[PDB]
């Protein structure tokens, strides 16, 4: 198990232009095009982001670039963050990547919000982290994507996902 396996598990594949579970338009595994109501606006990011007119809809290898693109700038966004930098350095491999999973789906801005829990995951506190992590509108809003995060944080395995 790795991280891009572990996000495209949570996010799946589309080829063509989606809603996200907040309504926000989507495509590929994840890669948020923009939070305007208007679709057309979205087939504009789209086009911009591939570099082509596509009409709503990618390739498969297209996809993938998007995800690489995106993997790697949640890494370095976490490593550019004052917040973030100090909880991943303290993590062990497998629950980094529950937090660049965060990251990834709720922006940087969005984790380093979760002061209480960080300070918790920094402090090697398992359990009391995952009990805060689920006190959350993130928990509340996608239960079963944050369930395999927060086990993942808890037990540093990949057991919720296999
Ligand atoms: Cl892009
Ligand atoms: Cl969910």
């Amino acid at each position: 198990m790795n991280i891009f396996e572990m996000l495209r598990i949570d996010e799946g594949l589309r080829l063509k232009i989606y809603k996200d579970t907040e309504g926000y338009y989507t495509i590929g595994i994840g890669h948020l095009l923009t939070k305007s109501p208007s679709l057309n606006a979205a087939k504009s990011e789209l086009d911009k982001a591939i570099g082509r007119n596509t009409n709503g809809v990618i390739t498969k290898d297209e996809a993938e670039k998007l995800f690489n693109q995106d993997v790697d700038a949640a890494v370095r966004g976490i490593l550019r963050n004052a917040k973030l930098k100090p909880v991943y350095d303290s993590l062990d491999a497998v629950r980094r990547a529950a937090l660049i999973n965060m990251v990834a789906q709720m922006g940087e801005t969005g984790v380093a919000g979760f002061t209480n829990s960080l300070r918790m995951l920094q402090q090697k506190r398992w359990d009391e982290a995952a009990v805060n992590l689920a006190k959350s509108r993130w928990y509340n809003q996608t239960p079963n994507r944050a369930k395999r995060v927060i086990t993942t944080f808890r037990t540093g395995t990949w057991d919720a996902y296999k």
